[PDB]
């Protein structure tokens, strides 16, 4: 098995990309749950998808903190009560607030609550040891995540910016394969130009939906043929990025 | 001595119907909340369209405690958060919840405050001096709910019990029109004639989803040709009945 300390090197790059992913996503919070307690529904909505990709790409990171996670970021998905759950909080309780009803109303003790929660997901970073193995793995977990719910556009329901989510998604897996391209070629010269070849198949599909002034069209605007082509080299992903934890010598 | 014809007895009447109906919504009431405070999803379901008919046919009553027919009655439109409205109560709360939902988990406090809600109801009637203008003046309230609301199936979004609540508001219109009947071919026995006809009409339509209890299909299951037949009739009778209170001297 490898030593964690000897996988110092790409760990500690780590850190330093979720730490400044984490920075911006505070700032951006904020700026998000100002709006939505100054009643500004259209800078609100112009800020969600951009706020959430800095969530998004740390994924492998924030879904460490299980409670913490299910309070920013839990969907109608996750609720027995649906819509109408108390403990329905976070992103996506203000997504359904601002983007299907159109509205701030009491919408303020959710925003705060919402910035609460990523000023101490903020801390808690900043006091964790990152484990390589959760890290290593978080890139096939983020493909998975990708898989599950971002091809099908159901990560955001009521905005359909899910190709904010699933780039960032993607960004996050590349950035892990990418710090580890290293050690991964010690033990397997041709897995690096793999999965780059998907990668690149990937990211040319949602380049097509991408928008001059930085964003994305919403989902709807994806064709069912660059649907159908996502799912494959997604899943071959999944597979291929699931191996490295054994590779690498983390489990 | 009291003219035979004097107002104050098919007002006494309608305060009578208002009654009965209203002593069956607490004890349909009662068994819906019951259910559902159990957990059996199948009998509240069961019992929610049914229950509610009791309402539908006294609205013109209920509606005159706007804030109470709020918590009993309101729907997700009525409300600037949507689904997730603390103050969405009562029985679209609980539809939601069953029908879409498919749970009982947390109803419990919607179900007891519902209860409660329909028997401060019961005494409020009870307490109440029924304004004759409102009482004449409700067939035309009834059937402009029916255009607004149920003919276009959007009372009950989840569980599309609709054409209970529309054959309810139907049953205690015509039950105005009855109780006045009287006075009202008195002064134009052609317009009673007109009147009758048309709710004989929607009668007959509804009559066709009819099931082999007092039941009736979903809404889904209404021929399009049956809802375009149904829109004369019932535009014809919110016209036609708003002109009851002025031809009775109640303007």
């Amino acid at each position: 098995a490898t030593a964690p300390l000897d996988l110092v090197g790409p760990v500690s790059d780590y850190k330093i990309y979720v730490t400044e992913n984490i920075e911006e996503l505070v700032s951006h919070t904020q700026k998000f749950t100002d709006a939505v307690k100054k009643g500004d529904i259209a800078t609100a909505k112009k800020l969600y998808a951009p706020t959430r990709v800095y969530y998004e790409s740390v994924e492998p990171i924030a879904e460490l903190f299980s409670d913490l996670d299910a309070s920013i970021d839990s969907r109608v998905d996750d609720h027995e009560q649906g819509v109408a759950a108390e403990d329905f909080t976070g992103f996506h309780r203000l997504e359904y607030a601002l983007f299907s009803q159109n509205t701030t109303k009491d919408q303020g003790p959710i925003a705060d609550k919402l910035l609460s929660d990523v000023k101490d997901l903020e801390k808690r970073v900043a006091d964790l040891t990152f484990p390589p193995e959760k890290v290593v793995g978080g890139a096939a977990a983020l493909l998975e995540e990708v898989a599950a719910t971002k091809i099908s556009g159901e990560e955001d329901r009521y905005s359909h910016t899910d190709l904010y989510d699933f780039q960032g998604n993607i960004d996050g897996a590349k950035k892990i394969v990418d710090l580890f391209r290293p050690q991964i070629e010690q033990q397997d010269k041709a897995f690096s130009s793999k999965v780059d070849k998907n990668f690149a198949t990937v990211d040319k599909i949602l380049a097509k939906y991408k928008t001059k002034d930085g964003g994305f069209e919403t989902y709807d605007k994806v064709k069912e043929n660059d649907r159908k082509a996502l799912v494959g080299p997604v899943n071959t992903l999944a597979e291929d990025l699931s191996t490295l934890r054994g590779k690498l010598g983390l489990n």
